[PDB]
């Protein structure tokens, strides 16, 4: 169900707005399973993530592991030990600093996918309204050659009608409800991680 991974966002966030990575990494291993069932197209996209969830999962369960139990703890430790590459990638190529930020990117283009399907034309194309949502996001961060290859990806998509028929949550107009249900726990997990990383002055780390 594609609800359930969306929603599931929910769990990332505590009272103490700590963003708590085992919910967060549990939420991405959903969208995997999503990038997985669109196809071998996409294969290379979910590669990326399963790579970057793995970096993750190791400094989470490893000896380390309190450490990074939040993104706020994982902010404060690596800064602290000198575990973070600032300027050029030497020593620390895979911090969970600029591990999670590349994930987090990625966050706020499916937060634009999300709303441009819930408020797209019935008869809208899905890789026009990735297009558009990746090339207002995204595409500021990767190379021609991988601009090039996201963009074959997406004109394989369907129509918007297909794509949300296939949700399986019923009508496109309740399929755009669940999805206006799912947004702002998506959102606020965003907001609360764009803050940390502004705050500490890592929003382009290498
Ligand atoms: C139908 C949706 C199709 C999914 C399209 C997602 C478009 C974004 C593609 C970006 C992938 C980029 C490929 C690899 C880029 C990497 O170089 C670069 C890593 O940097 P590094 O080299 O510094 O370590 N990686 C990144 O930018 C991370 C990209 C992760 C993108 C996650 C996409 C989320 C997929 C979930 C979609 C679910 C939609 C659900 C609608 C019901």
């Amino acid at each position: 169900n594609l609800k359930v991974v969306l929603v599931s966002f929910k769990q990332c966030l505590d009272e103490k707005e700590e963003v708590l990575l085992d919910p967060y990494i549990a939420s991405w291993k959903g969208l995997v399973r999503f990038l997985n069932s669109l196809g071998t197209i996409f294969s290379f996209i979910s590669k990326d993530v399963v790579s970057k969830l793995r970096i993750m999962e190791r400094l989470r369960g490893g000896p380390q592991s309190e450490h990074y139990r939040s993104l706020q703890a994982m902010v404060a430790h690596e800064l602290s030990n000198r575990l973070v590459d600032l300027e050029r990638r030497s020593h620390h190529p895979e911090s969970g600093c600029r591990t999670v930020l590349r994930l987090h990117r990625a966050l706020h283009w499916l937060q634009l996918f999300l709303e441009g399907l819930r408020t797209s034309p019935e008869d809208a194309r899905t890789s026009a309204l990735c297009a558009d949502s990746y090339n207002a996001s995204l595409a500021a961060y990767h190379p021609w050659v991988v601009r090039r290859a996201v963009t074959v990806a997406f004109c394989t998509l369907p129509t918007r009608e297909v794509f949300l028929e296939a949700m399986n949550v019923g009508p496109p107009e309740q399929a755009v409800q669940m999805l206006g249900e799912a947004l702002p726990f998506i959102q606020r997990v965003y907001n609360v991680s764009q803050k940390l990383y502004a705050e500490h002055s890592l929003l382009d780390l290498p």
